[PDB]
């Protein structure tokens, strides 16, 4: 088959078994949605997944996008451009869409892991499609009036980019400098150069693009805070009928040559440079910018981290389907004996190391994202987890950064282990992991660095919180320690959490006290990416735990076959990760106590 | 980036002269010839060639890859990387550490290495391209009479070579490779089979000729890798007075393969005696005893593909830094809820501080450690600058290669990730050279011997097999400096934490082999916590060898160093002090593991994976 390997059982064990999410399906909202269908969306996207959209996964980076001076354009490879047909032609860039502008409704937790499956076959074939799920957010942030221009901009599946960074102001948004100038008509003129934009031409893939620009108004004040969005579309259009009209002035001016995610389109974009206006509108016709443009940040940041998950994931199911074939070597039980027979490397114990590491790591994460999405409706939290709209919003809040970048950071890592299983073939473009390795690289650093979102985890998610999403969830895990197979893990992720709660407190510590000790606030700094991780290191072994008591009462209950297989497979990742990732919380707890200045105080020129 | 590669010179002096005093043997005995102040001169050239002409075609290199010829069975390489090369071969660096009879200028192997840092730091593969000489070499001290005098020609003529042993099903188990040497009456042998992954095996008109060593098994010889002879099979018939090149012996590329990186190196199907001309091979030193022989070759190319990891990660490292010392985003972390704050260059950001000071005490201390290999590679400087004899010298550089190759590919590899990250979304550019130094680097956990395979070597045949001695005079080594200023008394007290923690380590891997006397599968143990050991051994070396800079640093500063040289020497007591505060630790949490292995995951189903 192709390069992509789907996980649908894994995702179904999740939903139903460890979550709950069919308890919601058929009622409410979800009143026109079953189990059954729910699972049989999730079995279809997959072979969507697995067959037109992974078949262009290879030619999209050896056959990049190509940019075109004469026309101020990008060029997609044909193959790809069949694989984004195939996409829209099933309807699945209105996964996830409001039933108003087309949409199925379905939990957020479902939705996720539809697009798990294009993220895992070709990553870049959802970010061109996520035109319509722009368009929902330009709807619920805009007037009537602009709201039945999300309607058609949806209906017609226009492309859309998310329109931030410049060359001196990527994280640091506040300090753009792209220009917002009000018209006589209410209209306003964006004057700018915006850089390393996604999707900021698609060739012919769309008749239209949306983008949504962040930009200053004249007179308006410094940072964020005087930043404005606006709806600033490629082409004219009627704004009744939406018939497309004039070209806009706004312009693909490169495309970018990268380590990877080569047929995601990247470009610097000009706004009014080229001799027309870029004429944009007011979203909402307030100005409120940075708050609204982060409602798709928030989306962006979730995407990334199951971005980064689903690659992982089938990097080590393309290893394991390697190492179960790849005769190497004999048993250990008889190195010494240079006759003895040769054995397939699932055999030998540094490989099954690495496959368990692999495994526990993707299921873990796997977990994560979708427990993050079970608090991203009202709904599904109240019924899964009794938590009201506020408390579930607020996880949700909590957990972002880590989906983002724990997911980002880990999936890349284990990745090493996923190319290691196969030997030298792991270096050669013929299989798709040294691929998976330069797609995903990328994860750590767009929608927000891991340093980034380490400093939104801990100033933003705990300390502005008040510590409420962080004590919700500590108290899930006290509960399941606190409950006989299972007393050694319960054991060792009582270890975990007083780590991850020490670390909190040093931290808390470090930034209380620089009220009298202006460098004390370094030292969160120095800890926070490193608290990040391992607050992930945590919620993984407590989810795989979880999973691995219910693996344990199907068991007992009787499960035989495959299934049995895969129950068994729970409690041993559950138990590896318990005994050989967790412990390593401990010595980063007593690091982060012992933090200091040093290097803060150190010459520049000493590096 | 064109220029990308960013040379250290000043520390691998610091190291070669101030730490390991490798200047009190240059002018005396085998090095009576060469002086410190040519040595620092020898390193500031090529360190100038490495920046320059070497550099300039590392871009070309992987973007215009070379491009096979199935019916020649020839590659082409792009222009700008021959041009590379021939710099290479004018300014004689092909022939470091070459035996002078060979035309070599004698030197230790600790400044050999430190020279060829800086082709591996500017275009690795260009070096990979110029070992034909040191192969010459090694077939001479191995090969018969006869047979030296065609190294001699080889060396002094500096045609290329390959080592040929791995086959699709003979990658590890070198011992089930199946290609076949069938003897002749003359004496000669004719070599049968397909050979995969041949580095260099055709290099388009760089040389005049190859010399393949490759591994065979004698018709009815026995099984493994002690069945295995070592063959000379010229890519070209010659002359063997004269050294005349004549007819086409019968081995020939068939496929040159699509590679992550390191594209400029030519990684070849070899196909023996397949085209109807038989590949004739010399039995070299006329003894079959292949697999001792070729680990000759192997020994080096482990410590070259080491050195390469380490010295990919100190030009990423000081890319990284220049790039953060330029790039102007955000406010300083005691102004972040003022919006009107100044903005600062990101080396102000706790966490690039804590990036860099990570990726600097890594490539650092990396260098330390092939630096101090090196010093036992040599019987003269080993007892010159440690007072070891020969015998423990050859045991504690055996020690360290797989820590070196292992511990190196591994490290370097990753803590380019932070090198990347500090550029931002620029690193994710091939605008800038990060990005290839992943790609080109990823190969290093893997040629030559995986990362299992050195942690195996390791325990088995460098501790175990060696009855723990050159351990026990490394960690010997280590419990000294920890007993010996009290400003590094934090530094020796999580060094003496680092140490009993890697001696636990190896208590608990040898009590799980002695209990497999009596229960096999414990063996599976040792397996299961190798590579964790491998790693913890490197971070100790690590943390121990920057100790001893910093100690060196502190006698410079009291010493009354000024400028420059005040802020080097500041680097390397800040990078020790980090080191052991946040890298050291986690061995503690590391040997509690391996002291809590079990074979849960040995016994599980494959089908439950
Ligand atoms: C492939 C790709 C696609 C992209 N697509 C889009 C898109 O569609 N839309 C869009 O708006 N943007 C897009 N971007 C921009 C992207 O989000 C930025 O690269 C990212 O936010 C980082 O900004 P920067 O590149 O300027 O790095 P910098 O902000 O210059 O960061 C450099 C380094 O400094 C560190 N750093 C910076 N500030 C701080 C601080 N205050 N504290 C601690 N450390 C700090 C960072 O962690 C990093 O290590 C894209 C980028 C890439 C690579
Ligand atoms: C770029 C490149 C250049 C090369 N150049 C050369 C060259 O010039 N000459 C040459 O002779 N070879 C060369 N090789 C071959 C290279 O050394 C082998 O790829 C390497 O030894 C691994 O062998 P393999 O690829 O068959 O992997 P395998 O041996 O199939 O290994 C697969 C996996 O199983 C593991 N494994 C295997 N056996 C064991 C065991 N006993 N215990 C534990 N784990 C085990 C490995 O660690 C790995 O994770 C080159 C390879 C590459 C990629």
């Amino acid at each position: 088959m192709s390069h992509y390997k789907s996980n649908v059982r894994d995702q179904v064990f999740n939903l139903f078994e460890v979550f709950g999410v069919d308890k919601v399906l058929g009622a409410d909202k979800f009143s026109d949605l079953d189990a059954d269908t729910a699972r049989e969306m999730l079995t279809e996207i997959a072979r969507l997944a697995e067959g037109p959209i992974a078949e262009s996964f290879v030619e999209g980076d050896r056959n990049p996008p190509v940019f075109d001076p004469e026309t101020h354009t990008v060029t997609l490879p044909e193959g790809f451009k069949k694989s984004m047909r195939a996409l829209f032609d099933g309807g699945w860039d209105k996964v996830g869409l409001a039933e108003h502008l087309g949409g199925i409704p379905m939990p957020r937790a479902l939705q996720w892991a539809l697009i798990e499956h294009i993220l895992g076959a070709n990553p870049a074939a959802y970010m061109y499609a996520m035109g319509p799920g722009m368009s929902e957010i330009f709807y619920n942030n805009g007037t009537d009036e602009q709201k039945k221009w999300a309607t058609i901009a949806a209906e017609r599946g226009w492309g859309a980019t998310m329109v931030l960074t410049e060359p001196d102001a990527g994280s640091d948004v506040g300090a753009g400098r792209t220009k917002a100038v009000q018209q006589p008509d209410g209209t306003w003129h964006i004057e700018g150069v915006k850089r390393f934009i996604t999707s900021a031409d698609s060739d012919d893939l769309f008749e239209n693009i949306m983008h949504l620009v962040l930009a200053r108004p004249e007179g308006a004040g410094p940072g964020t805070k005087g930043l404005s969005l606006f709806f600033v579309p490629k082409f004219h259009f009627d704004h009744e009928t939406g018939e497309i009209g004039e070209r806009n002035g706004v312009f693909v001016t490169n495309v970018e040559h990268k380590m990877g995610l080569k047929v995601s389109a990247t470009c610097e974009l000009s706004l009014g440079q080229h001799g027309i206006p870029a004429v944009g509108w007011l979203v909402g016709e307030v100005h409120n910018g940075i708050a609204q443009m982060f409602d798709v940040i928030e989306q962006a940041r979730m995407m990334v981290g199951t971005k980064a998950i689903a690659t992982l994931s089938t990097g080590y199911l393309n290893a394991l389907e390697y190492a179960k074939e790849r005769v190497q070597g004999a048993d250990m039980t008889q190195m010494t004996d240079k006759t003895a027979p040769r054995v397939t490397i699932t055999h030998h114990p540094d490989v099954r190391r690495s496959l368990m590491t692999q495994k526990a790591y993707a299921e873990g994460l796997r977990a994560i994202y979708l427990y993050t999405a079970t608090f991203q409706d009202a709904e599904v939290a109240q019924a899964v987890h009794g938590v009201d709209g506020d408390l579930a919003a607020r996880v949700n809040d909590l957990l972002l950064p880590i989906v983002k970048g724990f997911g980002s950071e880990t999936a890349y890592a284990k990745l090493t282990e996923s190319l290691q299983t196969l030997g030298g073939s792991g270096f050669l473009q013929d299989y798709p992991i040294e691929q998976y390795i330069r797609d995903s690289k990328i994860d750590s650093l767009y929608a927000g660095t891991t340093a980034i979102q380490a400093q939104d985890f801990f100033f933003r998610k705990i300390i502005r919180d008040k510590g409420q999403a962080l004590a919700y969830v500590a108290g899930e895990i006290e509960q399941f320690i606190k409950n006989g197979r299972l007393k050694t893990e319960r054991e060792l992720l009582a270890t975990a959490l007083a780590d991850v709660q020490g670390m909190a407190a040093s931290l808390t510590g470090y930034l209380m006290a620089a009220q009298e000790d202006a460098a004390s606030i370094y030292k969160v700094g120095l800890g926070s990416v490193r608290f990040l991780m391992a607050v992930g290191d945590l919620l993984s072994g407590w989810l795989l735990a979880r999973q691995a008591a219910v693996a344990i009462e199907k068991l007992d209950a009787g499960a035989t076959g495959a299934d049995k297989s895969f129950y068994e497979g729970k409690i041993a990742a559950a138990s590896f990760f318990a005994k050989n990732m967790l412990p390593l919380l401990t010595s980063t707890r007593q690091i982060i106590e012992n933090l200091d200045n040093d290097v803060m105080e150190l010459d520049e020129a000493a590096f």
